């Protein structure tokens, strides 16, 4: 049956997509109710957005979604975001909430530009706390998002691009992830690692899937994993990512610690041209969450 | 800049899906207009599978049979009938989340959005290409029959794919939106077998591009190849043979980074022939071939 990169369908998210232009300056906007989300840096190296925010009144901003313009009636900020209020709640709002992810999550982001979206595809916040996106000039203001149920969860609007290529941003209450800051300064990434929980996940899918040749019969204690996984820049294990693994490895009958000793093996003696999903490398990008969704047939 | 496999957003195709049963068989419908598209085997048994005589099944069946469900809300069916492996069935109100859409069939090679459901319910959009053997490498459980792969061109959908199952090895195969099977299948069990799988060589190219429009370009080399000579290596390690055609379809990608098409074989030839060496490209240690020089330009550019 396959195990696919896949990310939530995105019908929801392209329904609040709009595009927010101040002048010289467009990208896209959030809205949700009466209220349009976009980044701050739309009201223009090492500006004082709040003092250019005078020069601003709600007139200035043009609002458009779909054919419409939306009519501000009401500025603000908060963090690194512009809190537009319009005169029209959004009927495509759907239910949500605003999250801030964790380093490893991931999330999927729907690709916009002028407010139109133009494609969807799944990521990971990086240990290095930058996500490794495709995005073009006009992208600022799109968004990552996770779906429970029927409950949209926004955690990140995208705002700038750094010199390795990586991508930077904030959470939908303005704070960035990372000590990164919306404007120009010589900000680089941090190194970055593997998300180990993740590959651990990952190697259950397998299993799941009937993918188990790399399994074998001894175990590990955590430390001598992690000794072993960090000189391959794999992020140190904790016995809480170990819980977060539990229902995985009950589903399984596979002890956390013996997934390790696998794990371990095929970081030190490689895989001998052999696949596991198909990949000839171990994918760090689908959470213990993840797994359990794609493998069950979690619907919304 | 970065480079994803990514999806068109799926939306437009989400306010389309239903829910279809017969019996104790449901599966996805496509809900365009006043009529709605699902795989035949939606009405024969476990039984009838065995070599089914749909015309001999359906004639037996009624309007009433069919349990059309959008959300919970029942749809009813006033109408019915058959083309080729799939069912049409009419119902009594129209869509008005119908978007503007056409029934696209695709060549092998050609990429496009899947929209994973069950009890006609979104769970998960992916991209894949359609493989040379007419099978795409898909993520599909029980019950995702009727799901369907489009693509976007604008505000106008290309539906180009519908689900009906999974062979031996663990691929997928299913039909065009006139339910016409892509390849050498028929919707009944049986001992049948994916043909043989090779690289989309077109593909490939395009990524390398796209690679090298992102920095990556350590794989490129001063060497360059006549088509005929690159072909002769290529076609050695389970590559499709490359056309004139392809390489001009490449063209507008060569202007832009300025390497020539032959020159890039040439590079390909050269990985071809000596592996990465435990390199990557685009963070690859494989040569990718699911994004079509459309897809590699689209999101490049």
């Amino acid at each position: 049956s396959g195990f696919r990169k896949m990310a939530f369908p995105s019908g929801k998210v392209e329904g609040c997509m709009v595009q927010v232009t101040c002048g010289t300056t467009t990208l896209n906007g959030l809205w949700l109710d009466d209220t349009v989300y976009c980044p701050r840096h739309v009201i223009c190296l090492n500006p004082n957005y709040e003092d250019l925010l005078i020069r601003k009144s709600n007139h200035s901003f043009l609002v458009q979604a779909g054919n419409v313009q939306l009519r501000v009636i009401g500025h603000s900020m908060q963090n690194c975001l512009l809190r537009l209020k319009v005169d029209t709640s959004n009927p495509k709002t759907p239910k949500y909430k605003f999250v801030r992810i964790q380093p490893g999550q991931t999330f999927s982001v729907l690709a916009c530009y002028n407010g139109s979206p133009s494609g969807v595809y799944q990521c990971a916040m990086r240990p290095n706390h930058t996500i490794k996106g495709s995005f073009l000039n006009g992208s600022c203001g799109s968004v990552g998002f996770n779906i429970d149920y029927d409950c949209v969860s926004f955690c990140y609007m995208h705002h700038m691009e750094l010199p390795t290529g990586v991508h930077a941003g904030t959470d939908l209450e303005g704070k960035f992830y990372g000590p990164f800051v919306d404007r120009q300064t010589a900000q680089a990434a941090g190194t970055d690692t593997t998300i180990t929980l993740n590959v651990l996940a990952w190697l259950y899918a397998a299993v799941i899937n009937g993918d188990r040749w790399f399994l074998n019969r001894f175990t590990t204690t955590l430390n001598d994993f992690n000794l072993v996984a960090m000189k391959y820049n794999y992020e140190p294990l904790t016995q809480d990512h170990v819980d977060i693994l539990g229902p995985l490895s009950a589903q399984t009958g596979i002890a956390v610690l013996d997934m390790c000793a696998a794990l371990k093996e095929l970081l030190q003696n490689g895989m001998n041209g052999r696949t596991i999903l198909g990949s000839t490398i171990l994918e760090d990008e689908f959470t213990p969450f993840d797994v359990v969704r794609q493998c069950s047939g979690v619907t919304f």
